[PDB]
RNA sequence: CGCGCCGGGGAGGUGGAGCACGAGCGCACGUGUUAGGACCCGAAAGAUGGUGAACUAUGCCUGGGCAGGGCGAAGCCAGAGGAAACUCUGGUGGAGGUCCGUAGCGGUCCUGACGUGCGAAUCGGUCGUCCGACCUGGGUAUAGGGGCGAAAGACUAAUCGAACCAUCUAGUAGCUGGUUCCCUCCAAAGUUUCCCUCAGGAUAGCUGGCGCUCUCCGCAGUUUUAUCCGG
RNA sequence: CUUGGUGGUAGUAGCAAAUAUUCAAACGAGAACUUUGAAGGCCGAAGUGGAGAAGGGUUCCAUGUGAACAGCAGUUGAACAUGGGUCAGUCGGUCCUGAGAGAUGGGCGAGCGCCGUUCCGAAGGGACGGGCGAUGGCCUCCGUUGCCCUCAGCCGAUCGA
RNA sequence: CCCGGAGAAGCCGGCGGGAGCCCCGGGGAGAGUUCUCUUUUCUUUGUGAAGGGCAGGGCGCCCUGGAAUGGGUUCGCCCCGAGAGAGGGGCCCGUGCCUUGGAAAGCGUCGCGGUUCCGGCGGCGUCCGGUGAGCUCUCGCUGGCCCUUGAAAAUCCGGGGGAGAGGGUGUAAAUCUCGCGCCGGGCCGUACCCAUAUCCGCAGCAGGUCUCCAAGGUGAACAGCCUCUGGCAUGUUGGAACAAUGUAGGUAAGGGAAGUCGGCAAGCCGGAUCCGUAACUUCGGGAUAAGGAUUGGCUCUAAGGGCUGGCAGCCGACUUAGAACUGGUGCGGACCAGGGGAAUCCGACUGUUUAAUUAAAACAAAGCAUCGCGAAGGCCCGCGGCGGGUGUUGACGCGAUGUGAUUUCUGCCCAGUGCUCUGAAUGUCAAAGUGAAGAAAUUCAAUGAAGCGCGGGUAAACGGCGGGAGUAACUAUGACUCUCUUAAGGUAGCCAAAUGCCUCGUCAUCUAAUUAGUGACGCGCAUGAAUGGAUGAACGAGAUUCCCACUGUCCCUACCUACUAUCCAGCGAAACCACAGCCAAGGGAACGGGCUUGGCGGAAUCAGCGGGGAAAGAAGACCCUGUUGAGCUUGACUCUAGUCUGGCACGGUGAAGAGACGUUUUUUCACUGACCCGGUGAGGCGGGGGGGCGAGCCGGGCUCUCGCUUCUGGCGCCAAGCGCCCGGCCGGCCGGGCGCGACCCGCUCCGGGGACAGUGCCAGGUGGGGAGUUUGACUGGGGCGGUACACCUGUCAAACGGUAACGCAGGUGUCCUAAGGCGAGCUCAGGGAGGACAGAAACCUCCCGUGGAGCAGAAGGGCAAAAGCUCGCUUGAUCUUGAUUUUCAGUACGAAUACAGACCGUGAAAGCGGGGCCUCACGAUCCUUCUGACCUUUUGGGUUUUAAGCAGGAGGUGUCAGAAAAGUUACCACAGGGAUAACUGGCUUGUGGCGGCCAAGCGUUCAUAGCGACGUCGCUUUUUGAUCCUUCGAUGUCGGCUCUUCCUAUCAUUGUGAAGCAGAAUUCACCAAGCGUUGGAUUGUUCACCCACUAAUAGGGAACGUGAGCUGGGUUUAGACCGUCGUGAGACAGGUUAGUUUUACCCUACUGAUGAUGUGUUGUUGCCAUGGUAAUCCUGCUCAGUACGAGAGGAACCGCAGGUUCAGACAUUUGGUGUAUGUGCUUGGCUGAGGAGCCAAUGGGGCGAAGCUACCAUCUG
């Protein structure tokens, strides 16, 4: 009967991301000669708290090689990095943390993040607090590169593509219980409406399709088809197995 | 005229809204049955097009606001015992979804007052919390099978288990209710059969009115005499 | 049933939230309630005080009136009738942007129109100096229009406290 | 041009500085006080912005110098070879002080003029000091908090740069962010209220509505209480009374929850100091635990500080400890201000929630555990697009669920139903496409995607977790074993719990007494493991039970106060209303105000009162009917957006192979030009030279790299140089241009995909996410149950025929190749006597044999050379018109009967035969299908396929004269119904209750003292049932409380009879219902059971009396928890907890109160016809330790003394009350002090007159 809530957050509206406070983009620096043939310096000016994030960001100055003027970029801070500290970038660069180069050069079994999935997107996967990626393997022939994410989804990529080394700062967070309702309330008013998670059992029958009855119960399975239409699509998805995880 | 896989006749049964020396059309009047808003008045709902978040639900931007006391976390200072490890004793500091409690915020109980009320939800005394998921003003966003909900089917201008205004719309009703002058003459039924029929119809039955063909031989809710039947 | 009018019920129910009035004098036809004075009380700076906002829109002030209203009366009043009154470079708006709304280009749309706000756009009408041309002035020196050379990143029209 | 800054940031705490206010001590000016005191008490007692100086704070600023035997220093900190202490400096704020403004003005005072209309005019004064945990505002410093780190742009400014301009020793110049001097600053709002009377609520409505300011005292305090500044007349009116009923306030001897569903309400406790403080525990708490003592006034001592020259002298704050005296033991003196302990259940906590009946045990919440997904992606919106949100995001993330702190545990079951993985090993499987014959439409045939099947996996997916047998040396039980059924068969733990019917389970404790409560037991109707089980400190406006103290909650009521009600002056409604308003019985729609018959009846009126008027209230919400709906559900029916899958088109260019059906069907491998994605202010791409740093070869050939930047928090733009040109001036000057410096040529800006995704059109699938609709009838209420819904026999049927009930006894939805058709010939059931094996029963024979057997079936009728049984031949169970009968409307279907015309069968022949000996065994229109004629049409004519026609059978409608169809509503809605229930009322009385007759037996004996079987006759309507006449436009539905009267079927008392009666005690019966019949524990209970006294603890009605008389615990709304059932929405004469109780002023009625007619008027003292009616019972003494009786034991009558209950009065005494506001005391403030007084909603506490008044005093019956 009515419209249930999964449905009421595609239009958005209220569900939008709260962007007041947000000091940007985190985006790589763009591709251009110097960084495809030799390298270019760049200095870290300062390090900055962004909400919403784990980690924190990195205001990164260069200057630019046709104008008098210096650019800037909003770099993510890999760990050890400091203010005051020549950030080279570039092919020719050389290997320690905080400089970017492409994958290709560096040998199998380096640890690398701020990685781009396909060349210029300035830098998407692998950007959040104790995340890495591991490098495998090369691949002259194709020109193209093994690579192991975290969750472990094994990637090919072309070699070409960009990766700032070392790993993201601010991990072992998940260590700490958040301890009350407030602590957990502040956080998702940083980010978004979803925080106070009504269970669908209690609904009435019409915001629900487990809800309702006498007694508080779910009444039909709990595993459902993805050949399923928007407002039926509830529960445990495409349900492989569904039981206490013995072993792995 | 073309002759043949041509055409035409007779008798005898049977089906027909036919013949058998025509009787209709036009106009007016009455009654009766229908179709339409159709004897008058009456719905719960349905569809199309528009208007509202001045209360309230919730998110966001920019502003405002909350005495005085108790409890006394880490850190720190000092003294004492001790072989060492170290441990005991007294001060300081002022933490916290901490405690008593005011304004504010809320509104449990007396099932107290009032109950043609001061009031289409107020008053009294008694109650919970009061630095925090705290309280609040103005601006702004979301609109009806749609919005919004720490989820009660709560709320959406006193209206919500589907809002409000007009139009389609005099919407249908086997159901209640009402239905306007006199006299005279005649005068009933509640039973049969069929129906998704049992609060209803048709259909036979009962009733009236209009007449018409003959009358100054026929018929009867009856007996008698004969004659059968009856279980 | 509809509209309009009138009865009994009735000169009854009733005019009970938060302590409170009293004496003399004046105008006046008339005074429990008007005014002055005198005496006694209360609100007791988280105010029954002094000042503002949104919002109301002449209710502010004076003179006169006593029909109607102020659920008794009233010589009174926020009632009625006459007339008056709000003066800024410096106090605010006006300027700015904020969450956001909203054009243009572009696309969609039978269509009134809608999406979308930098995304598929030839998105500058500006400046200083040099030369050449053109006028106006005690043509001194300096203005006032034009071309050519040389230079220019924006960012999205616009509203929004 | 570039770089950079301000504008530009959170909350909280502490501390310091500066102002305003407050206070103190002296000075002046005027007021008030003076019975007595009082150098008294009160008011008042000033300098703006903008400039200059100086104070006064701050500084992460400089210089000198170099510290450990470490120093300085803050309440806390902190700081130091990255340069401390100690000197000298600098800067920043300067709302404070001085000054120009400015004493002329202002204010306070005294006095002169103007008669006046006057910023009138003159004296004087407007002083000097001190204080502070005080308050308020502000400036600054410094900490603490964050999975929260707390706005932008307009606008303004500084610096790095150095393109360029300027005059030749002067009246110098371009140029100045320096000091004066000139002009101008438009448009619009601007009054007032800003709220117990200017706003919103229909109004001058105790409601609501955002801010600033903010004195004295008491005191922890902005608490409460009183006063000044300022404001006001008690909030839409007054006077006279002071009764009951109310509303809000108080207090009570003795007793202390006995009242009651329940300690509901009120009351006790309350602040501080000093002692003291257990169980348990997540070791933080619990904790103001508990439990004690003190507290006043007045008069003293002592300890804590500043400033200048181990000291002195001058000043000033508030606190703390201590001591003596003194009072009628009063003292936290008013106000403010916590009742406690032991236990159990639930939920961890704080929080939130139904605006207007539910604040909870519901939700959330942290923790835990699963699932998808690496972006051409997951999830979703969207009518649409190369669209949009999460996304300024990227697996420690977003997204979807479940569980509910911690600790501790988390057993077995994958058969079912879901989900999912594998998919030629594969049954089925559509369009198009491909072969096949055919004149062609065609039809046939192969080929064949996903999906269903098939097979794996899965329970922190929905979910589930038996029974029978045998077995231990007492019985029991069953360790052990087997089997049936399913895929296992309840493991660990727990309980008559919020889950247990029977059930008040049983035992113990808790009570004198306990259906409650607590601890063990377990057979568990129906415990149980993240649908989570067990525990568990702290917390709860949560649910129950008990204990202490305490109380007017109760025995048991009384008194007082204010506001009313009451009477008066003024002003002034509405609901409601057929007529009206005294009763009993009677019959009547079965409870009448009117009727009949009886009883009766007297003006007009007041304050109260709640019996009635089936009172008002709202077209009954429960129930039923309705061919009336909505909300929701799913395995109902019929469809749909979305998503998955194949085909055709947009859609190219080449490579190799097999073959394929010079060609392809197709497998791979490329290319790119459509197309698609991402980035950029689309900035140096690919080739070819030349140049260089290195390796190898013969100035030369070849390959690769580079093209010049890695110790450091710096700067970096707007071209140097050269060559070649020339332009004006005069070999030199001034001003110009091009190219190298910075290689040349090109056709897509760079990359990645790429002929596939994809978009458009068809086709199959999936699809309660969504839409539309349906969800039979009869019915002794409906439902559940039957089918009496179409058929047939017998009876009921009352002697023609025809007749009903969910009446009776019963049957049917078939069977037959002959069990049908002719003809002939046989005669059955049963019994008797005989005969080897032979038998009660096997086979043969004679005799009897009216049918006693049989004819498929239900029963009934019918039949003997047959309708039975056996042989022989056959198929009239065929073709075809009409007529009639049965049901009946005298319409159909079916079923059958008489004839007729054909072809036949059989029998010698007359004949017989068109299905089953008779009475039941079955079906319309429309559509499809088959058969049938040299049949008709197929449209301008002709031929031939196909189709349509015509006639006769079949596929089926059993709700059987024929819609195609599942559930729920306690969230509910509408029309109506007494044609129809749940209470009452009526008639009946089975059942229940009571009572008679006969007398077989008990009672030793003796039937009948007392009882009475087998049988039998009656009454009653407080039980229960059966019925539906009344009311559904509403009669308020269970219990208790309170209160009156009434019945008698006598429990006790009075009088008397009879006993298997000696007395006592106890039994049965008559007259008799006037007077009595209790206090409590448990349960909502009526009922039940128990303790205690008694004379006795009998039974019942009146609308199951009694709701505008109460209460609202239970039933019986909405919220929620559990078990079982149901896949689910939901359900339960199965448990649990929280949940708005309306109006009286009418008529009558009763109560009390004025009054009325008549005697001519008026008093007076008096009379009684009528109504009403009252007393009750018990104890002791004596009689009497006697009569009686063996004794044990053991009375009665008259008298005497007292008591209970009830009724009627009074208030001498005791008690209560006490606002005579009578009188002492007293807390805080106010009147200068003393005295005398007042306010604090009755200020508080003592004692208390009068008067009212109590079995709580007394009297009489
Ligand atoms: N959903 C629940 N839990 N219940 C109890 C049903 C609620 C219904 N909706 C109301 C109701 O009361 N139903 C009753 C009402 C009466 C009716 N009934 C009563 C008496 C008699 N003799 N016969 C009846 O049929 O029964 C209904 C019932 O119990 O189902
Ligand atoms: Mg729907
Ligand atoms: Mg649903
Ligand atoms: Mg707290
Ligand atoms: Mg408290
Ligand atoms: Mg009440
Ligand atoms: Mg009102
Ligand atoms: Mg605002
Ligand atoms: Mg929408
Ligand atoms: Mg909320
Ligand atoms: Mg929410
Ligand atoms: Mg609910
Ligand atoms: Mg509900
Ligand atoms: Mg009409
Ligand atoms: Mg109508
Ligand atoms: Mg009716
Ligand atoms: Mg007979
Ligand atoms: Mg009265
Ligand atoms: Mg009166
Ligand atoms: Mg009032
Ligand atoms: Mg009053
Ligand atoms: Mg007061
Ligand atoms: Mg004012
Ligand atoms: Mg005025
Ligand atoms: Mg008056
Ligand atoms: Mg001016
Ligand atoms: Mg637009
Ligand atoms: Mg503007
Ligand atoms: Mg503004
Ligand atoms: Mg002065
Ligand atoms: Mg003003
Ligand atoms: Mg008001
Ligand atoms: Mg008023
Ligand atoms: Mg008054
Ligand atoms: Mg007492
Ligand atoms: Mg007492
Ligand atoms: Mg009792
Ligand atoms: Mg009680
Ligand atoms: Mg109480
Ligand atoms: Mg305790
Ligand atoms: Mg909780
Ligand atoms: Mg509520
Ligand atoms: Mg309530
Ligand atoms: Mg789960
Ligand atoms: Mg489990
Ligand atoms: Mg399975
Ligand atoms: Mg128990
Ligand atoms: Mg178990
Ligand atoms: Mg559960
Ligand atoms: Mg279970
Ligand atoms: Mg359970
Ligand atoms: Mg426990
Ligand atoms: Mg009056
Ligand atoms: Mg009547
Ligand atoms: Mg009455
Ligand atoms: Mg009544
Ligand atoms: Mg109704
Ligand atoms: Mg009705
Ligand atoms: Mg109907
Ligand atoms: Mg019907
Ligand atoms: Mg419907
Ligand atoms: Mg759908
Ligand atoms: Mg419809
Ligand atoms: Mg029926
Ligand atoms: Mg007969
Ligand atoms: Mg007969
Ligand atoms: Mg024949
Ligand atoms: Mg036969
Ligand atoms: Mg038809
Ligand atoms: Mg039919
Ligand atoms: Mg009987
Ligand atoms: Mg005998
Ligand atoms: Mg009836
Ligand atoms: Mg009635
Ligand atoms: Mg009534
Ligand atoms: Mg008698
Ligand atoms: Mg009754
Ligand atoms: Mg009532
Ligand atoms: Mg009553
Ligand atoms: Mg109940
Ligand atoms: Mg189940
Ligand atoms: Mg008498
Ligand atoms: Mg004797
Ligand atoms: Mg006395
Ligand atoms: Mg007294
Ligand atoms: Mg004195
Ligand atoms: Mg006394």
């Amino acid at each position: 009967g009515r419209v249930i809530r999964g449905q009421r957050k595609g239009a958005g509206s209220v569900f939008r991301a709260h962007v007041k406070h947000r000091k940007g983009a985190a985006r790589l620096r763009a591709v251009d000669f110097a960084e495809r043939h030799g390298y270019i310096k760049g200095i870290v000016k300062d390090i900055i708290h962004d909400p919403g994030r784990g980690a924190p960001l990195a205001k990164v100055v260069f200057r630019d090689p046709y104008r008098f003027k210096k650019r800037t970029e909003l770099f993510i801070a890999a760990e050890g990095i400091h203010t005051g500290q020549f950030v080279y970038c570039g092919k020719k660069a050389q290997l320690n943390i905080g400089n970017v180069l492409p994958v290709g050069t560096m040998p199998e079994g380096t640890i690398v993040c701020c990685l781009e999935e396909k060349p210029g997107d300035r830098g998407k996967l692998a950007r959040a607090s104790g995340n890495y990626a591991t490098v495998i393997s090369h691949n002259p022939e194709t020109k193209k590169t093994r690579v192991k994410l975290p969750s472990g989804s094994k990637k090919v990529i072309s070699s070409a593509n960009r990766a700032v080394v070392g790993v993201v700062a601010g991990g072992g967070r998940i260590d700490k219980p958040i301890l009350k309702a407030g602590r957990a309330y502040h956080k998702y008013k940083a980010k978004r409406n979803c925080w106070p998670r009504v269970r669908g059992v209690a609904m009435n029958p019409v915001e629900h399709p487990f809800g309702g009855g006498n007694h508080q119960h779910i009444g039909k399975p709990s595993t459902i088809r993805r050949d399923a239409p928007a407002g039926r699509k509830v529960g445990l998805i495409a349900a492989r197995r569904t039981g206490r995880l013995r072993g792995t």
